[PDB]
């Protein structure tokens, strides 16, 4: 049960003029597509506070990688859901090595060691029990503006900012039919990003066992897809269509890719 929104006073939309007549803002299968002057973050703050929505973020940070933590975990303080309940589940070799972060009210860290990330997710009942919505992504990143809760949805995945503006040919699927993976040149949507992806803690739970269970088909028939976890993602969004699809604001690399005029904000970014 959903209780009423108060009163807010903020500008009204009026349907005879766009908010971004630039790029495409809602999927063929009427999912929102989120870029900046889309949504009004207090209406949506609003809604999701009234859920007392509790929000997981994963991160890995094998080896090298936990050199990686210290400005992923303070910029997502500075940017990512501030004023939500936030769980950071670091999953590491190196508990000893995770830096020592300064968090607000309201949001936690917990160290999970490990001897993957698919098979790691699909942990299970923790999350169900912990959070409501579950994001993964990248270490090897920081947060540089705004990742609130317009992304939060059933399901979501994240245009690779290599390919938003490519023909489904150029996507880099799978292209063999001998993986669980393969995608024909005829087929695709979008190429979505491996580093960025999440919805309600069950969506994520199902997303992350089938790629894991087609990954282990993979093994056994001796092939291993171009791009791993990234090709078998792909695939599953393609047969199970995400509910909102985030912009490439959301994932970005500056130095590869620059600034381009389409992008108001570059909100989580690459580290060189
Ligand atoms: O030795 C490694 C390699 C990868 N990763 C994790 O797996 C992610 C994917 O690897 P990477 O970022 O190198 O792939 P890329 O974005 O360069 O394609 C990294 O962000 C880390 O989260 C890690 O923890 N240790
Ligand atoms: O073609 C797909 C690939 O694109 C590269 O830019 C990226 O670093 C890889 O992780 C993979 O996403
Ligand atoms: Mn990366």
């Amino acid at each position: 049960f959903m209780v009423s929104l108060p009163r807010m006073v903020y500008p009204q939309p009026k349907v005879l003029t766009p908010c971004r007549k630039d790029v495409l803002v809602v999927t063929p299968w009427l999912a929102p597509i989120v870029w900046e002057g889309t949504f009004n973050i207090d209406i949506l703050n609003e809604q999701f506070r009234l859920q007392n929505t509790t929000i997981g973020l994963t991160v890995f940070a094998i080896k090298k990688y936990v050199a990686f933590l210290k400005l992923f975990l303070e910029t997502a303080e500075k940017h990512f859901m501030v004023g939500h309940r936030v769980h950071y589940y670091v999953f590491t070799d190196q508990p000893a090595a995770v830096p020592r972060v300064t968090l607000g009210t309201g949001r936690q860290l917990s160290v999970l060691e490990v001897g993957r990330r698919m098979e790691m997710i699909s942990c299970e009942r923790r999350f169900l029990s912990e959070v409501d919505y579950l994001v993964c992504v990248d270490v090897d990143m920081e947060f540089r503006d705004h990742v609130g809760v317009e992304i939060l949805t059933p399901l979501f995945g994240t245009l690779h900012p290599s390919f938003y503006g490519s023909s489904r040919e150029a996507f880099t699927y799978e292209r063999r039919p001998q993986s669980q993976a393969y995608i024909p040149k005829d087929e695709g949507d979008f190429y979505y990003m491996g580093a960025f992806f999440g919805g309600s803690v069950q969506e994520v739970q199902r997303l992350t066992r089938a790629c894991h269970q087609a990954m282990m088909v993979d093994q056994a028939n001796g092939i291993e897809a171009v791009w791993h976890d990234e090709s078998h993602l792909n695939k599953y969004l393609l047969r199970h269509k995400p509910t909102k699809v985030l912009s490439p604001e959301y994932l970005w690399d500056q130095q590869l890719l620059g600034w381009p005029a389409v992008l108001r904000k570059l909100r989580f970014t690459a580290v060189p």
